[PDB]
């Protein structure tokens, strides 16, 4: 497959990752700059994020979605389901909603793409309707993550995908902070790109600290193989 070949031919190493975000939530601004590498023959990728504008004002779990499913490991059996890699070089626009339940929401807009050998995810990031002193801007969620299926589906409208998904965000006092994900994906070139029949990506997902960092920042760590079509 000469097409399943050339966007896939771009990950079959290891990919430095840059990553950058606008975030404005309520009012409250913020920028964020991220380093890492992707390995998609593995589905692995390693980042680093630096909150750059100071403290975060929204818990770090809160943005581990929008901070690279084109890093995903697709087994061969399903690599003609792997819109992602079909995208790359020129790249694809990756927007959201995400419903924080009982909260506000946040919306983004993502360009991921290459620069040169260097995949970058550059992110504008609105959020509205927060609670002062809810689980958001009033830091309650803990510092973890849980691993979550994404499902994934064909949207032919927009010559792209369309991706829905459940993020529970373990809470201090032992409940859950419910984030509802409504996402789509759409080339930014005007090339062949491969849509997908309904299928879904294992999400694992490692929070940590590097104890060498005084900024605000977060490691992540993320595991992340497509499956659902045997």
């Amino acid at each position: 497959d000469p097409m399943v070949s050339k966007g896939e031919e771009l990950f079959t190493g290891v990919v430095p990752i840059l990553v950058e975000l606008d975030g404005d939530v309520n009012g409250h601004k913020f920028s964020v700059s991220g380093e890492g590498e992707g390995d998609a023959t593995y589905g692995k990728l390693t980042l680093k994020f630096i909150c750059t504008t100071g403290k975060l004002p929204v818990p770090w779990p809160t943005l581990v979605t929008t901070f690279l499913m084109c890093f995903a490991r697709y087994p061969d059996h399903m690599k003609q389901h792997d819109f992602f890699k079909s995208a790359m070089p020129e790249g694809y626009v990756q927007e959201r909603t995400i419903f924080f339940k009982d909260d506000g929401n946040y919306k983004t807009r993502a360009e991921v793409k290459f620069e040169g050998d260097t995949l970058v995810n550059r992110i504008e990031l609105k959020g509205i309707d927060f609670k002062e002193d809810g689980n958001i801007l009033g830091h309650k969620l803990e510092y973890n993550y849980n691993s979550h299926n994404v499902y994934i589906m064909a949207d032919k409208q927009k010559n792209g995908i369309k991706v829905n998904f459940k993020i529970r965000h373990n809470i201090e006092d032992g409940s859950v902070q419910l984030a509802d994900h409504y996402q789509q994906n759409t080339p930014i070139g005007d090339g062949p790109v491969l849509l997908p029949d309904n299928h879904y990506l294992s999400y694992q997902s490692a929070l940590s600290k590097d104890p060498n960092e005084k900024r605000d920042h977060m490691v992540l760590l993320e595991f992340v193989t497509a499956a659902g079509i045997t």
